[PDB]
């Protein structure tokens, strides 16, 4: 599982169960093609995105949908969603887990990447 | 001045200077019409990026040029730009700042909406 | 203004106002000594904690009063206060920010050192 | 395993390893008394500092050792160490994680916390 996202809730202490991530690449006409999409779990994290095979290098977008989230809690919220955009794979494959960390008026996100 | 924009250094502990800011408004069509943009000052600020009049509600993107801010420090980041996308309301109050703390390979940014 | 002190609500997007800090220095025998301390104003600011004559190399500590702040509004936090621990130097630059970013179950600080 | 701490490196994208931590917990005469040590492994996590029996309702302060982490790593940063001062346990037993995302001049602290 070379792309991973894991989303927590900075209000209640918890995973952010359910949220809506989809991921985009690229494409070469610099249009964003979608790529995968996926929703967190229990845990708040989302598997299963992609493969290794494709799971090519590019530029990717991953954009968490935390207005839907929040929204879907009763909240009403400051930002859209959050966009995490970055090249992947350019240097080999590498495993990616973006995570991010979510409050009403504000979200922080972080990578770790990793060599196989 | 309803919209200000603030960038730090998580790294020197310093404002971040001189990165470039690029300001779009959501069109009709769903595509990002250019707003306004600049480059933060010495104390890491963007003043003046548009007015009262102009600043009519509707969904904003504010692009962060961070990968030139590392590279031009001799670091390799993660993130291509930070992107902040939010809508403006003016049922909310009058003056948005939106600042953002930026690492190599992470960025925060928070929302301080006052009057 | 060698010292200054700014907190900022996540859950609001708004200046964290009314907030109690309390400033210690680290004496000889490794107890706090208290040092200067305030509410943040209306802006979420704290000035006026010390002078340039009374700031010297040493070790500090920023604590703010986040669990009131949270249960003033209605909301149970997880800790029961935010600290910031850190180095005065004189090699470095003169103008310490210490600025927190604050939610119920999480909070961040930075510092944003100059002249 | 009722009390986990996990850091994070912002400035490399990776687990922040062999950080030191230091718990210690609020005694009758309101000092902190040395309650658990440990550091975190290559994965940045840290493991079996407490168990249930043990870990009773009180107030705890989790000491991050981060100066040490980035001196260690021939870096000169800003903060002693972090701090994170809960109490623990009042409305019964629960899961406590506490993460950490470090910088050199920055780092923030999150609390994910579940009950059995
Ligand atoms: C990246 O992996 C994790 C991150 C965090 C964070 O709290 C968090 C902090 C800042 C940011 C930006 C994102 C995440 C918590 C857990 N955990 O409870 O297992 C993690 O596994
Ligand atoms: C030095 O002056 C400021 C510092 C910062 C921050 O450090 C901050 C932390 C987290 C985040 C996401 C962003 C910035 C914030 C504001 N501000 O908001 O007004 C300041 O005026």
């Amino acid at each position: 599982c070379p792309l991973m996202v894991k989303v927590l809730d900075a209000v209640r202490g918890s995973p952010a169960i359910n949220v809506a991530v989809h991921v985009f690449r690229k494409a070469a006409d610099d249009t964003w093609e979608p790529f995968a999409s996926g929703k967190t779990s229990e845990s708040g994290e989302l598997h299963g995105l992609t493969t290794e095979e494709e799971f090519v290098e590019g530029i990717y977008k991953v954009e968490i949908d935390t207005k839907s989230y929040w929204k879907a809690l009763g909240i009403s919220p400051f930002h859209e969603h959050a966009e995490v955009v970055f090249t992947a794979n350019d240097s080999g494959p590498r495993r990616y887990t973006i995570a991010a960390l979510l409050s009403p008026y504000s979200y922080s996100t972080t990578a770790v990447v990793t060599n196989p």
